[PDB]
């Protein structure tokens, strides 16, 4: 409901420190109340889309009651940059719950192109994001072109507030049967490589999941997240930044800063 007013000019000053763009949007799933910035703007997914992709998977796995325990076998050929844990299974195979977690929790790159893979590619995870009422998310690539994060291309690219729409829906939503929606929340919540991110903004004593983003170019990088503070309602947010040169790096600093000014508006704590 506005509340940015109390955070729009701190959120200009940051961007301008930052040397790029930021993207914010930020719900109160108590009040409905909202924090947004350049919330309609597209940024790149880079591996943001990993999250959606571990929901699509359980989705799919309501009609298909074999499928989160399907072994999956792989070629040293399927292991490309950032593959922390399929590397270590090569040799023997992991299950679509395994890739799953993997993907979400390790960021897991030959995890998520293998699901893709079961899903029918970009286009069939694009089509999950639709069934779900997201009409602005859409894939286009694969592991690691995807990652491009060329000024102006929409290809790879979603916006703040649809990401954080789709991301109530799956986590507190009805876009999941309840057991799916409880594997998605503990996936998030057992994330490890954003804790320079939304984590960073968020006590100790609450709750949070979340899945990040890193392009490696273009100060590109993000953060999406279910917050439960205690004793109110959950916040969902996510965070996305890219800024004007290929050379420009992003900042996990940017990132948290932001986060905690999204915090600040919706008045948590
Ligand atoms: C640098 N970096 C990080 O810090 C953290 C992550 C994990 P994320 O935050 O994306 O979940 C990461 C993931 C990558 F796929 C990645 N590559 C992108 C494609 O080009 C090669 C580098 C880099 C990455």
């Amino acid at each position: 409901h506005m509340l940015t007013n109390l955070v729009a000019e701190p959120f200009a000053k940051l961007e301008q420190d930052f040397g790029g763009s930021i993207g914010v949007y930020a719900m109160d799933t108590g009040s409905g109340a909202t924090v947004s910035y350049r919330a309609e703007e597209r940024f790149p997914l880079c591996s943001s889309f990993k999250g959606f992709l571990a929901a699509a998977v359980l989705a799919r796995s309501q009609q298909q009651a074999g499928l989160l325990d399907t072994p999956i076998r792989y070629g040293k050929n399927a292991l490309v940059p950032w593959s922390p844990i399929s590397e270590k299974y090569l040799t023997t195979g992991m299950t679509v719950a395994e890739l799953s977690a993997a993907a979400v929790q390790y960021s897991d790159n030959a995890a998520a192109n293998l699901l893709l893979k079961e899903l029918g590619g970009p286009a069939g995870l694009t089509a999950f994001m639709r069934s779900i009422g997201d009409t602005t998310f859409r894939l286009d690539r694969w592991e690691l072109e995807l990652n491009s994060a060329i000024p102006g291309d929409a290809r790879d690219t979603s916006s703040p507030r649809a990401v954080t729409e789709s991301l109530q829906k799956l986590t507190l939503g009805s876009a999941l049967a309840a057991p799916q929606r409880q594997q998605f929340v503990d996936w998030l919540k057992g994330n490890t490589t954003g804790n320079h991110r939304i984590r960073a903004a968020v006590p100790a004593d609450w709750a949070v999941g979340d899945k990040t983003g890193t392009c490696g170019v273009y100060g590109t990088a993000n953060d999406y997240a279910v917050v439960w503070p205690t004793g109110r309602a959950p916040i969902v947010l996510a965070v996305y930044t890219r800024a004007p040169n290929k050379d420009d790096k992003h900042s996990e600093a940017v990132i948290a800063a932001a986060a905690r000014l999204a915090l600040e508006g919706l008045g948590v704590n």
